[PDB]
RNA sequence: AGACCGAUAGCGAACAAGUACCGCGAGGGAAAGAUGAAAAGGACUUUGAAAAGAGAGUCAAAGAGUGCUUGAAAUUGCCGGGAGGGAAGCGGAUGGGGGCCGGCGCGCCCCGGCCGUAUGCGGAACGGCUCUUGCUGGUCCGCCGCUCGGCUCGGGGCGU
RNA sequence: UAUAGGGGCGAAAGACUAAUCGAACCAUCUAGUAGCUGGUUCCCUCCGAAGUUUCCCUCAGGAUAGCUGGAGCCCCGA
RNA sequence: GCGCUGAAGCGCGCGACCCACACCCGGCCAUCUGGGCGCCCCGAUGAGUAGGAGGGCGCGGCGGCCAUGCAAAACCCGGGCGCGAGCCCGGGCGGAGCGGCCGUCGGUGCAGAUCUUGGUGGUAGUAGCAAAUAUUCAAAUGAGAACUUUGAAGGCCGAAGAGGAGAAAGGUUCCAUGUGAACGGCACUUGCACAUGGGUAAGCCGAUCCUAAGGGAAGGGGUAACCCCG
RNA sequence: AUGAAUGAAUUAACGAGAUUCCCACUGUCCCUGUCUACUAUCCAGCGAAACCACAGCCAAGGGAACGGGCUUGGCGGAAUC
RNA sequence: UAGCAUGCGACGCCGCCCGCCGCCCGCCCCCAGAGGCCCGUGCCAUUGGCGCCGGUCCGGCCGAAGUGCCGCGGUCGGCCCAACGGGCGGUGGAAUCCUUUGCAGACGAC
């Protein structure tokens, strides 16, 4: 959550974080959401720390065009495209760090949960242009991007407690 | 002043406008309005690479929070419904299922309740007509007397 | 630092006169003018075309009938 | 098309079937026949570009009549009517204006015009950021360091593919300190980005004085005059 | 359809002028190879335009006589580099 | 040479499976030049005394897979759910990555 996109949940159960108008590749930064995506805080961090490291790639389900492929897909099995876009990843890390912290302040459990909701939208595009040969003028602009992160005290443990009707086992 | 225009319109110009900007120069020349009743214009605390974020506070309203009334379209994300990795297309039409949703009395009898006209009183719009004028014919109300009855909202039974 | 627009300058190519030259650029006349191309925005009804003929510096147009259609007025025709 | 062959070919006869919006039949819309009480009914014909002729819908401001409004207009979603142009309602939003009838006005209706303007998607996380081979190892500082700064190592520049002094031109770009939204086609702690301060000192350098193609001031005269020769 | 200052002929020197021959030489060629460099490719970062009424299989046929799409036939597991 | 996406076989088979069954919830809907239950209550449907078919134990023939059938001795049964499934429940027995490389190689793959 912030002054809002799809929040939907409860304040007690969840924590909220947002990035605003970051200038990063929009297409790389969405995907970064798709892959994580239902997941813990600490594992996400480990996954992203891995991403920069080039340990784990972030699935490029949309976005094709010549991406570098199939080094591994890992989770997504195989699947050809993948890169490890470090800058968008670093920005998701500060977002997870905001969210984690907010969760902590709230008194949210160290155990507490997974990423209920992440979206990514193209905030705007910053304007800009560079001059070209033959007297012609071509825009080079940057895309601002907003990312919303919803942390929720239902998801990690909702999925343990109505894991019910045959269920629990690990436990 | 106005059957003018109302922010792509009206002047080029509602504002910092012949401004910003272009051309050696003559000359050319935009885009540019609106928080709120009141600044009450976001303390205090946590966090953070930065901004920002979280939580809270003000107000009828903050998706009223600063190019801040409303907030379409074109578009993006997430998500919901329909569908799906073996069968062919002007993307509709036509038929069918699924998905979604708004809408929802009569006849008779007994009890309770209320009132009554005809005639005498007492007040009054009317009428056919005549049309100077006049004659017969209204209706309801106010409310007592004298006979002699009905209605309506509900309840209970029966038959339709 | 001269020479300025049918003028200049040219060892003359129609070369060159601020990215513009078989006549610079600017602003104006000016909303030129186009028998040519394009476009011209709400519903319905009754009837429903012409692509032919003469004239015309006339044939990518005009013109005048021919073909149409409405609105009124009247009561034959194969 | 598969594709048949004493036929699913061909011909001569034949029987039954199929098949349109045609034709019939049922119910209904215009015009016309007309009829009958502002309204009802009988039957016929009835595609349509250019297009004539006629009835109607919607816009905006005006007047007379007639309302609506503390929850109006607008928007979004659906419900109802109307062939229909279009009318109407319900929910949410919005948070102040809005209609209807008649009679008028008219910057009065778009999908289009290599239409204008604005916004926005795909193109795409794609092209470019490639020829002097130029940095590398330690370290400083910093929230952050491949590109800021120190040292070492290694090169490159040579009439200046990167030395010194200057003309024009720029126009404060210089120095210092502090930053980092934008720039630098990337990072940035850096900078010729941003902000604030500060610096240029002439008797003996140059301007300045002179005069050179010429700009010419000065008759007279063309030219209204601008303007031009002398 | 040559021809004399619309110049004729002729001609040494000169020429990034037009044509031809020889020697020298050689990868132009027989006939291609290996190799360097920078690209390419992949990674982080930065990040564009043209263009876009249109879904987007082939063989035939048809049609304003040059079909990605009608018509009949035949094929196609998507997506991605 | 290519070729299981002709919608194939075989071999080898494994943080909890699955072999055999109680109880319930969805989809299609015979062989064959003619043939295919003895005494009862009860409108029904339920429900009770008591030769020919249907799962079965154990095995063979087309079968060479998928796939089926048919018999010597007996047992649970008669005169809903086959081909699929979807569970509440009882009893019972691996690979990608990684790291270093290549016979391989633009990435991925091998």
């Amino acid at each position: 959550m912030v002054k809002y996109s799809r929040e939907a949940n409860n304040p007690t159960k969840s924590s909220k974080a947002m990035g605003r108008d970051l200038r990063v590749h929009f297409k790389n930064t969405r995907e970064t959401a798709f892959a994580i995506r239902k997941l813990p805080l600490g594992k996400a961090k480990r996954y992203l720390e891995d991403v920069i490291a080039h340990k784990q790639a972030i699935p490029f389900r949309r976005y094709c065009g010549g991406v570098g492929r199939t080094a591994q897909a890992k989770s997504r099995h195989s699947n050809g495209q993948g890169r490890w876009p470090a800058k968008s990843a670093r920005f998701i890390l500060d977002l997870l760090k905001n969210a984690e912290s907010n969760a902590e302040v709230k008194g949210l459990d160290v155990d507490t949960l997974y990423v209920s909701h992440i979206q990514v939208n193209q905030a705007q595009k910053q304007r800009r242009r560079t001059y070209r040969a033959h007297g012609r003028i071509n825009p080079y602009m940057s895309s601002p991007c907003h990312i919303e992160l919803i942390l929720s005290e239902k998801e990690e443990p909702v999925k343990k407690e109505p894991e019910s009707q045959i269920a629990a086992r690990k436990a």
